[PDB]
């Protein structure tokens, strides 16, 4: 804790000429990024060159702060340093409380409705943007999967068990037959889970964070976690109601999209291990396949 902080404090003061760090703590971290709360006021997201990166995420905040009309707050980048080896983004902390299942379950039916409407409204407004000015930020999930499958075949596929091969081939057979990638494309948050949603003191949606995976992609993408059944998310009904409020979207296909992405998760986990040379992820993903096969 103590050492990571000193180094990042040094980097921040070094790259941002007249920035003075009076206080700094770790507020979150991914597997290859670390985020810091600085002076109790600024968030600094940092990364040391991975498979990235923060350049796109920055272009997206910039695009959205220009074009979104909404009361919902999102990061607004005041500081950035972007290089092959290091990336830093700084912005003012959005104040509020993160949505969780526990909190949601204490809200009145009406409070829940208003939150749902708030979310549907935000997504409607974002998905409706003319994305010409950010048109290079496209993402083809189907193609990505096909490329990832090829990487598997080039690396470890022949060393997998039959059970693991059957799981993978069965998924690919499903990927080939589905129609859920042939629909509307638009700008999506693309990691729209409740740990990125902030509430104000009335339990209304006040902010949204981490547009780091955002891009022009299937409209169905932004409902993947809203429809998820798990300890981390609220539940399938929450996503269903939001889809109804959002309107003009095939709910059964959104679910199919979500179900396919869930099926893919162990393979994605394996592929991450291969790409980043981390055996731990290769083994986790393979083990998850056995757990899914025996449910
Ligand atoms: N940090 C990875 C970033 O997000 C995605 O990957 C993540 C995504 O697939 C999946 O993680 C997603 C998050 O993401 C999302 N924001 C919350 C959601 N509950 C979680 O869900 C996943 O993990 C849950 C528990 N743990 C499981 O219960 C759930 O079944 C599973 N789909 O697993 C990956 C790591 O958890 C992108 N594919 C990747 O390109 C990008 O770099
Ligand atoms: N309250 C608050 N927390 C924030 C804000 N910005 C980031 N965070 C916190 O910092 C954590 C990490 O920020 P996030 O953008 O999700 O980055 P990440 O997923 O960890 N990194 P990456 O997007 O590169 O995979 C979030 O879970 C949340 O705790 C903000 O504006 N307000
Ligand atoms: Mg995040
Ligand atoms: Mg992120």
């Amino acid at each position: 804790n103590a050492t990571n902080v000193k180094a990042m404090k040094y980097l921040i003061e070094h790259y941002f000429d007249n920035f003075k760090v009076d206080s700094i703590e770790i507020i979150g971290s991914g597997y290859d990024s670390v985020a810091y709360l600085v002076n109790n006021e600024y968030i600094f997201k940092t990364k040391f060159s991975t498979n990235k990166g923060y350049a796109k995420e920055k272009a997206i905040y910039n695009f959205l702060n220009t074009n979104l009309e909404t009361n919902v707050k999102i990061p607004n980048i005041e500081y950035s340093y972007i290089s092959d080896e290091l990336s830093i983004l700084g912005y003012k902390e959005i104040k509020g409380t993160f949505l969780t299942p526990e909190i949601y379950s204490t809200m009145s039916e009406e409070e829940q409705n208003l939150l749902k409407r708030d979310i549907a409204s935000f997504l409607r407004q974002m998905h409706g943007l003319d994305y010409t000015d950010i048109s290079e930020c496209t993402i083809d999930n189907k193609q990505n999967v096909l490329e990832e499958y090829i990487l598997l075949r080039e690396t470890i596929y022949n060393d997998l068990t039959d059970i693991e091969k059957d799981y993978i081939e069965s998924f690919m057979e499903r990927l080939n037959a589905t129609t859920v990638f042939e629909g509307k494309k638009c700008l999506c948050h693309n990691d729209f889970s409740c740990n990125h949603l902030l509430l104000d003191g009335n339990n209304r949606l006040t902010g949204i964070i981490d547009f780091g995976d955002s891009g022009i992609i299937d409209e169905y993408c932004d409902f993947i976690y809203l429809l998820e059944d798990s300890e981390e998310e609220i539940g399938t009904n929450f996503g269903e109601d939001i889809l109804r409020m959002y309107g003009n979207i095939d709910i059964e296909k959104a679910k199919e999209y979500q179900d396919i992405v869930e099926e893919y998760y162990p393979i994605e986990t394996i592929v991450y291990g291969i790409k980043n040379i981390k055996q731990e992820f290769i083994e986790n993903g393979r083990k998850e396949i056995y757990k899914r096969t025996y449910k």
